[PDB]
Protein backbone atom coordinates (compact mmCIF):
# COMPACT_ATOMS: atom_id res chain seq x y z
CA UNK A 1 0.00 0.00 0.00
CA UNK A 2 3.17 1.88 0.15
CA UNK A 3 2.07 3.21 3.58
CA UNK A 4 -0.88 5.66 2.21
CA UNK A 5 -4.75 5.12 2.54
CA UNK A 6 -6.54 3.02 0.00
CA UNK A 7 -9.68 5.22 -0.13
CA UNK A 8 -10.25 4.60 -4.30
CA UNK A 9 -12.37 6.46 -6.82
CA UNK A 10 -15.51 4.77 -8.10
CA UNK A 11 -14.47 5.74 -11.78
CA UNK A 12 -13.04 3.33 -14.24
CA UNK A 13 -10.99 3.86 -16.72
CA UNK A 14 -12.79 3.15 -20.33
CA UNK A 15 -12.72 6.10 -21.26
CA UNK A 16 -10.73 9.06 -21.69
CA UNK A 17 -11.03 11.55 -20.10
CA UNK A 18 -10.55 15.27 -19.37
CA UNK A 19 -8.39 16.67 -15.51
CA UNK A 20 -10.66 19.39 -13.83
CA UNK A 21 -8.24 21.38 -11.43
CA UNK A 22 -10.40 22.16 -8.51
CA UNK A 23 -8.48 25.19 -7.59
CA UNK A 24 -8.17 27.41 -10.46
CA UNK A 25 -10.65 25.52 -13.34
CA UNK A 26 -8.12 24.37 -15.19
CA UNK A 27 -7.98 21.09 -17.36
CA UNK A 28 -4.69 19.32 -17.07
CA UNK A 29 -2.64 19.67 -20.33
CA UNK A 30 0.40 18.37 -21.76
CA UNK A 31 1.90 20.19 -24.64
CA UNK A 32 3.77 18.59 -27.44
CA UNK A 33 7.00 19.92 -26.39
CA UNK A 34 6.75 17.64 -23.19
CA UNK A 35 5.18 21.23 -21.23
CA UNK A 36 3.14 20.81 -18.69
CA UNK A 37 0.13 22.99 -17.40
CA UNK A 38 -3.50 24.27 -17.13
CA UNK A 39 -6.03 25.82 -19.30
CA UNK A 40 -9.35 26.85 -19.19
CA UNK A 41 -10.12 26.28 -22.65
CA UNK A 42 -11.99 23.61 -23.01
CA UNK A 43 -11.79 23.16 -27.10
CA UNK A 44 -7.31 22.70 -26.30
CA UNK A 45 -6.26 19.39 -28.04
CA UNK A 46 -4.12 18.34 -25.29
CA UNK A 47 -6.41 18.31 -22.64
CA UNK A 48 -7.56 14.73 -23.35
CA UNK A 49 -6.15 11.73 -21.15
CA UNK A 50 -6.04 8.14 -20.69
CA UNK A 51 -5.97 6.77 -17.81
CA UNK A 52 -4.62 3.03 -17.40
CA UNK A 53 -4.47 0.62 -14.21
CA UNK A 54 -0.89 -0.78 -13.83
CA UNK A 55 -1.78 -2.15 -10.62
CA UNK A 56 -4.85 -1.64 -8.35
CA UNK A 57 -4.09 2.07 -7.36
CA UNK A 58 -1.64 2.30 -9.87
CA UNK A 59 -1.90 4.54 -12.83
CA UNK A 60 -0.73 5.83 -16.33
CA UNK A 61 -1.77 9.32 -17.19
CA UNK A 62 -1.29 8.81 -21.00
CA UNK A 63 -2.02 11.87 -23.48
CA UNK A 64 -4.01 10.96 -25.94
CA UNK A 65 -3.19 13.46 -28.42
CA UNK A 66 0.35 13.69 -28.35
CA UNK A 67 0.56 9.92 -26.46
CA UNK A 68 3.25 11.43 -23.56
CA UNK A 69 2.71 10.13 -20.38
CA UNK A 70 2.53 12.75 -17.29
CA UNK A 71 5.52 12.28 -15.22
CA UNK A 72 7.24 13.72 -12.22
CA UNK A 73 11.27 14.25 -11.98
CA UNK A 74 13.85 13.78 -9.93
CA UNK A 75 13.65 16.88 -8.28
CA UNK A 76 9.82 17.25 -8.24
CA UNK A 77 9.26 18.56 -11.96
CA UNK A 78 5.90 17.51 -13.86
CA UNK A 79 7.12 16.57 -17.17
CA UNK A 80 5.81 14.61 -20.46
CA UNK A 81 7.36 11.38 -21.14
CA UNK A 82 8.21 9.91 -24.45
CA UNK A 83 8.07 5.97 -23.22
CA UNK A 84 6.49 5.07 -20.17
CA UNK A 85 8.86 4.89 -16.83
CA UNK A 86 9.00 4.77 -13.03
CA UNK A 87 8.12 8.38 -13.12
CA UNK A 88 5.26 8.04 -14.77
CA UNK A 89 3.52 6.27 -12.02
CA UNK A 90 0.55 7.59 -9.66
CA UNK A 91 -1.36 6.55 -7.01
CA UNK A 92 -4.79 7.97 -7.69
CA UNK A 93 -7.08 8.06 -4.82
CA UNK A 94 -10.49 9.74 -3.08
CA UNK A 95 -9.75 12.80 -1.47
CA UNK A 96 -12.82 14.69 0.74
CA UNK A 97 -14.77 11.44 -0.11
CA UNK A 98 -15.29 12.95 -3.41
CA UNK A 99 -11.95 14.31 -5.45
CA UNK A 100 -9.27 12.51 -6.87
CA UNK A 101 -5.35 12.84 -6.27
CA UNK A 102 -2.12 11.87 -7.67
CA UNK A 103 0.47 11.01 -5.46
CA UNK A 104 4.20 10.34 -7.28
CA UNK A 105 4.81 6.53 -6.99
CA UNK A 106 8.41 7.54 -6.73
CA UNK A 107 7.95 9.92 -4.21
CA UNK A 108 5.33 8.39 -2.51
CA UNK A 109 7.41 9.16 0.98
CA UNK A 110 7.09 12.65 0.38
CA UNK A 111 3.80 13.28 -0.27
CA UNK A 112 4.41 14.75 -4.17
CA UNK A 113 1.39 15.18 -5.71
CA UNK A 114 0.59 16.40 -9.23
CA UNK A 115 -1.42 19.92 -8.86
CA UNK A 116 -2.01 23.08 -10.64
CA UNK A 117 -2.09 26.66 -9.14
CA UNK A 118 -5.01 28.99 -9.70
CA UNK A 119 -2.85 30.83 -12.88
CA UNK A 120 -2.64 26.90 -14.56
CA UNK A 121 1.22 26.72 -13.81
CA UNK A 122 2.02 23.15 -12.44
CA UNK A 123 3.33 22.86 -8.48
CA UNK A 124 6.69 21.14 -8.01
CA UNK A 125 6.46 17.95 -6.21
CA UNK A 126 7.62 19.47 -2.47
CA UNK A 127 5.53 22.33 -2.65
CA UNK A 128 2.34 20.51 -3.04
CA UNK A 129 0.24 18.97 0.30
CA UNK A 130 -2.62 17.13 1.57
CA UNK A 131 -5.41 20.04 2.15
CA UNK A 132 -4.35 21.84 -1.13
CA UNK A 133 -6.95 22.96 -3.71
CA UNK A 134 -4.72 22.39 -6.08
CA UNK A 135 -4.67 18.54 -5.84
CA UNK A 136 -7.97 18.15 -6.13
CA UNK A 137 -8.94 16.57 -9.51
CA UNK A 138 -12.13 15.88 -11.23
CA UNK A 139 -12.30 13.18 -14.31
CA UNK A 140 -14.54 14.54 -17.32
CA UNK A 141 -15.89 12.92 -19.76
CA UNK A 142 -14.66 14.22 -22.77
Amino acid sequence: HHHHHFNLPPGNYKKPKLLYCSNGGHFLRILPDGTVDGTRDRSDQHIQFQLSAESVGEVYIKSTETGQYLAMDTDGLVYGSQTPNEECLFLERLEENHYNTYISKKHAEKNWFLGLKKNGSVKRGPRTHYGQKAILFLPLPV
